[PDB]
């Protein structure tokens, strides 16, 4: 996150580390969970190698410097990657995390509310993003979880500052016209999330942008709410 401030504890309960134990262990990408068993991320996040027991997830912690052994961590039992994602295009930048074990919801670790497939982000003015990702274009991860708040703008407004048709309507943008405020490299697969009415929605994953936080740059981030029926086909019980 560039420009971005310290979160406090329990601000952001949903918000979850996505981590591979490498000879150290290494944030890769955010996510967020939407239910004791679920978290919604990036299709990209897994563009590398298809192993499952390599990750580790994260989920009631501010601070990565924090996590020791005895800290608890959820293993992945299925990724669901949406099948029109492709390696090559940014479309369909969604993936769908099943754990092993079901968590609890505590203060600190809590789903994020799901939007409704046609109601409006018309009612949001600024939406917050959050993650450890880079604090500026080629920077490094944060120890500690930042947070930003930013103003959605039009696919109109964002299709005009990247090449054409990169911008669907399956996609919400998000940025100021001066930049300095974004997501960055490491927040890929978090939240966007606005609160109207006392009630936070997803309203977007992280997804991808033209270097981070320059002016007349907007972010990208996958729109949830033109995501719903594949999430609930997807999550369903058994």
């Amino acid at each position: 996150i560039v420009g971005g401030t310290e979160s406090s504890w329990g601000e952001w309960p949903w918000q979850v580390s996505l981590q591979v134990k490498l000879t150290a262990q290494r944030h890769l990408c955010g996510g967020s969970l939407i239910g004791h068993q679920w978290v919604l991320t990036a299709a990209h996040c897994f563009d590398g190698l298809p192993l499952q027991d390599v990750w580790r997830i994260y989920s009631g912690i501010l601070e990565l410097s924090d996590i020791t052994k005895d800290t608890p961590f959820s293993q992945i039992k299925e990724i669901i990657i949406h099948q029109n994602y492709k390696v090559s295009e940014g479309n369909h930048d969604i993936a769908l995390i099943k754990l092993q074990a079901p968590l609890e919801y505590t203060e600190f670790q809590k789903p994020i509310s799901l939007p409704s497939k046609g109601d409006t982000s018309t009612i949001y003015t600024n939406c917050w993003v959050t993650g450890w990702g880079f604090s500026k274009e080629k920077g490094e991860i944060q120890n500690i979880l930042q947070k930003v708040n930013i103003p959605l703008v039009t696919n109109e407004e964002c299709q005009k500052r990247y090449q054409d048709y990169k911008i669907t309507q399956r996609m919400v943008c998000a940025g100021y016209k001066e930049g300095g405020k974004d997501a960055c490299k490491g927040d890929s697969g978090g939240p966007l999330v606005c609160k109207h009415n006392g009630m936070w929605r997803l309203v977007g994953i992280t997804s991808w942008g033209e270097g981070c936080a320059r002016r007349e740059q907007p972010g990208v981030y996958t729109k949830v709410a033109e995501y719903m029926d594949w999430i609930l086909e997807k999550t369903q019980s058994s």
